[PDB]
């Protein structure tokens, strides 16, 4: 495909947003907020990256019953340009569309059950 | 400058779980990444992991458990001429069980 | 750091524009148009993603004298989120901070002249 | 669902340059990279490209020039228990000379 690709790690911003479309699919959208650490090196907060994600089907779902806000997360996807409504001015947007996404065990355990 | 890799794959064991002498925790475990399109070629990797991250994946995870793992290749060389063989590993930086096809019940320790 | 890092395959829109700050510093900035080919699998150019790239310095005076627009390019670096001006509406975009750019070889030679 | 990787480093070598039966381009090259902060441990990694991007390499780059490579990590074993040997490559999707510390005259072959 010669796709752009990502790992992202970070925590949610909010609970997964669920929502169906109109065949039925489940779709979720979420928010990884990425928080770097930067006479300062590896020792203080630097400013946050937020990337919006989108997830489909069964893997959304997962998500949906399996993360909350706030929830440490490791990201891999693609990287997706998308475009107004009442306003006129037509903005592009950076999103990462998952391929796959887990909590992170760095602070965290997990009892995992396979579909 | 460390040359990073993410890996998603398969647990091939349930994972080890040590300590040190300092007492510190030490878990290795080896994920198998096999790419319809049959089955592609495996890459198995030798994965390392310290501290309360590694009591977490010991507590956490088991043989087969799919993982995306996140970290720095490192590389060594056994040698005069006596045949080189070489090994790398992933020092992981990060690594949880994918939802892709899997629910989990997360619990911060 | 902790930083979320980024590897782009693509072609630069434009020229790399060169500007010096207050302080002599030079800055480039460009942007990368990344075209994936994708009954149509690698066979039929996908929508293009464009992240605009800064990079600073010996680097940024190396890309100056180095790339033209088109050249095809291989882009490793830091996504970075920067934030209005006559308007109101405050809005952030995603940026990629380069660590290291080349032309790529794929279709082009290259005579390289080390510093 | 290919394991990709990024590297950057020195050439070991000048890039080889041969062709198959067929009358296609291979070129092998190896790449280390090293990780001021002195000198982090270094990884070697076989890498091999084809055809056009082949030639293009073998008529532009010379040993110990920086590249930025990315491709796809591959692995093999050569075993019964005859001791393992396992050794890691990178096929090439894209490869260039890094402008970190040099310019380029770029030619569209």
């Amino acid at each position: 495909a010669g796709d752009t690709t990502i790992t992202i790690v970070g925590n949610l911003t909010a609970d997964p947003e669920l929502r169906f479309t109109s065949s039925g699919a489940a779709v979720v959208n979420f928010t990884v907020a990425s928080t770097p650490r930067i006479q300062s090196g590896e020792w203080k907060d630097g400013e946050a990256l937020f990337l919006r994600c989108n997830i489909w089907r069964e893997a959304a779902e997962n998500v949906a019953e399996s993360l909350t806000r706030g929830a440490r997360v490791i990201v891999t996807g693609r990287l997706k340009q998308r475009s107004e409504t009442r306003e006129g001015e037509k903005r592009t947007v950076v999103e990462v569309e998952v391929d796959e996404i887990g909590p992170s065990l760095r602070y965290a355990t997990a009892k995992v059950n396979k579909a």
